[PDB]
């Protein structure tokens, strides 16, 4: 749900995710990673599927962060695809793809894959 | 580096991707898939890293589509992560993750992964 | 290490993995899944990289299970790629790809991706 | 269904895959990669699901290579998961995971993912 997704979230690495879900299915916010060639905050944009189902199904969503800001440019972007499960203890379970810009010759090693789980902080 | 990302691209499945890249790293547009529980257009939003590096490398980017519009709601979202290469034949080579909303029980099989290559041809 | 990998392992879904690591870098065993179009045990084969590094690095390894046995044929195969971390509490952290056989038309939806963590049981 | 899997295949990077499929679902052979911290041949072992279904579908299979041999040890392993399609032009379309051994600290970036397509040409 938008209200349920809106908030500050942290993942197992200690990275911060601040987001707002709009009525139109949009997601906008900032991301701060605890690891990598990153520093300070980066802008994120994504979408969620606003009308999930009733049932105890998660809401699918995804978002992107290009790792460039006024302090660093890592020439890479990460996308997170996963689901939001609300409740007392709401979580966002995801899998992600991190692509670095390479020459055609090294494209075979441009993408990393992983999974992150986010926990919402009160408020 | 960045540049002719803006345009209409098509992938090997015949899907259509119409995007606009903004000068600060934003990507906006619509997507129409040739396959799946989808029909007509969907909104997409993403980001790309400009200021790519100056050893002829690609420009990294990614975007998302939630499969809900005024015709269908498939309860899923797809994210594409990859890089753009311009030149005579410009290409956007990606790997995607498609997550459908499931119950906890079926969460082990909620995510499909694949790769798509887009051209303006 | 071979001895360290050899044993019975279980993952978060409640699936069983029984394996033997040979001196040559080989892995052979049976797998029993708690979920899916599977029943009873299936044969598994894989390899590990026998001479890791010293250090507190994991040992990379991977294995495959084709989901066909005398009771069921699901026409699919799964491969697990990950690392073995030994110690008192040894774990095998992996990511996997599950491919189903399809027509060329539905090949875009043939592969599922996920991650599993295995815990070794004593002995 | 199963059948001409046995043979020498090559992928878009020019790597060579020489395999033997056994009648009960086993795959054995050697692999030589054209890229990476690798040289000469490596042992591979896998499985395929025969008895594929009778709606012209592919045969699922997968295999593993640990990148250690008498020349180099790169402390990594790769697994390829995909399906074989025979016919005039036989193909093995896969998606792979390459995991390198890291310390817990670097475990978030231990795994690369990609796709390879093999032909006997
Ligand atoms: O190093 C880079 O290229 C940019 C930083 C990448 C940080 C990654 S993105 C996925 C994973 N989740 C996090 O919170 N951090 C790492
Ligand atoms: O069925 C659904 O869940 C909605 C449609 C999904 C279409 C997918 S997304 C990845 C692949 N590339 C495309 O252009 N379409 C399919
Ligand atoms: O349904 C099938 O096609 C065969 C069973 C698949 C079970 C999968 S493999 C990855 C994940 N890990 C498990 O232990 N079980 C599921
Ligand atoms: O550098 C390493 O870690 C060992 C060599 C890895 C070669 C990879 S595996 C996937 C891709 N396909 C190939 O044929 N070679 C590369």
């Amino acid at each position: 749900a938008e209200a349920g997704i809106t908030g500050t979230w942290y993942n197992q690495l200690g990275s911060t995710f601040i987001v707002t879900a709009g009525a139109d299915g949009a997601l906008t916010g900032t991301y701060e990673s605890a690891v990598g060639n990153a520093e300070s905050r980066y802008v994120l944009t994504g979408r969620y599927d606003s009308a999930p189902a009733t049932d105890g199904s998660g809401t699918a969503l995804g978002w992107t962060v290009a790792w460039k800001n006024n302090y660093r440019n890592a020439h890479s972007a990460t996308t997170w695809s996963g689901q939001y499960v609300g409740g007392a203890e709401a979580r966002i379970n995801t899998q992600w793809l991190l692509t670095s810009g390479t020459t055609e010759a090294n494209a075979w090693k441009s993408t990393l894959v992983g999974h992150d789980t986010f926990t919402k902080v009160k408020p």
